[PDB]
């Protein structure tokens, strides 16, 4: 078995980005951030507090023939950005792109944080991290991988994020059309549950590269690229006017300054940022001040490798007995 399907950036910025999957019999279709930095498939749905709804397209277990009620399961999720969700949970049947899992647990969304709330394009979350992140109490839920794996051609997943435009998500084989030269493997720690793996170094702009360990998590649900603050600091050296400011955040810089790219290292293979890649538009409509897309990870404990860095490679997440993560440019 395999499955296809598209992805399509939320904003003109590429805050996040959507992917249309079918849940329950007759099929719904929602709309889900695929998530490679947790576990949990939530949705909201008929049961969510309904001043906590704003636009979003909501799952309905009632009308849905296949939809068991897991008597006594309930989740609660707490994500890195302070936002939260919880609920009750169904198993139901669930397709992305022509693949279908049947018994699939889907988390129903009694309570949501104002972040999702607010979000009216964002229909809920489906985790491509490692099933021991699972929020699921009692009994622990595998994530939709875990539950297709069986049936795939290859254990794989593959993430091709378009940059202001539409991309793909690929379950079950590698489209050797989609990237050019060769996929450089590299190994993969499930420890903490995530996609963890170590880079080799960078370079910023046509400058030398460093060598050195930078130890970080491949996150599609994260949007930036967070990096210790020795190498973000040699990044933003290299804009003039850019600084770090405490009211906003982060490093900001003057909209009309132009980004050097940046290099991450994945093996002896080098990945290229384009600089336009980094620009975050102005902090404020209007302002002539404008946020970066590469910020410091002191604060997080843990080094984010999020949309910023993916979208610029064709990823391979290769679920296979001993994991690995393939990079290679397109
Ligand atoms: N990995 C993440 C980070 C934030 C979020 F809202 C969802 N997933």
């Amino acid at each position: 078995s395999t499955g296809s399907a598209t992805t399509t950036p939320i904003d003109s910025l590429d805050d996040a980005y959507i992917t249309p999957v079918q849940i329950g019999t007759p099929a719904q279709t929602l709309n889900l951030d695929f998530d490679t930095g947790s576990s949990d498939l939530w949705v909201f749905s008929s049961e969510t507090t309904a001043s906590e709804v704003d636009g979003q397209t909501i799952y309905t277990p009632s009308k849905s023939t296949t939809a068991k009620l897991l008597s006594g399961a309930t989740w609660s999720i707490s994500y890195g950005d302070g936002s939260s969700s919880s609920g009750d949970v169904y198993t139901d049947t669930v397709s992305v792109g022509g693949l279908t899992v049947t018994g699939q647990a889907v988390e129903s969304a009694k309570k949501v944080s104002s972040s999702f709330t607010e979000d009216s394009t964002i229909d809920g979350l489906l985790g491509l991290a490692f099933s021991t992140l699972n929020t699921v109490s009692p009994t622990q839920q595998k994530t939709f991988f875990d539950n297709a794996k069986a049936s795939l051609d290859s254990p794989v997943f593959t993430a091709d994020l378009g940059y202001h435009a539409p991309g793909t998500y690929n379950f079950g084989f590698i489209d050797t059309t989609a990237y050019t030269g060769s996929i450089t493997y590299t190994a993969v720690s499930t420890k903490q549950g995530f996609w963890e793996w170590t880079s080799t170094g960078y370079a910023v702009g046509s400058g030398t590269f460093k060598s050195t360990s930078i130890d970080g998590i491949a996150d599609t649900g994260t949007t930036l690229l967070y990096l210790p603050a020795t190498v973000v600091s040699a990044y933003w050296a290299q804009v003039s006017g850019a600084k770090s400011s405490s009211s906003v955040g982060g490093y900001v810089f003057p909209c009309s300054a132009t980004l050097p790219s940046f290099t991450f290292g994945v093996g002896s293979a080098r990945i290229v940022i384009p600089g336009d890649y980094i620009d975050f538009g102005p902090i404020s409509t209007g302002s002539s001040s404008c946020f970066g897309g590469i910020q410091s990870s002191a604060g997080i404990g843990i080094n984010i490798f999020g949309d910023v860095a993916l979208k610029a490679a064709f990823v391979v997440f290769n679920g296979a007995t001993t994991p690995t993560l393939g990079f290679a440019s397109k």
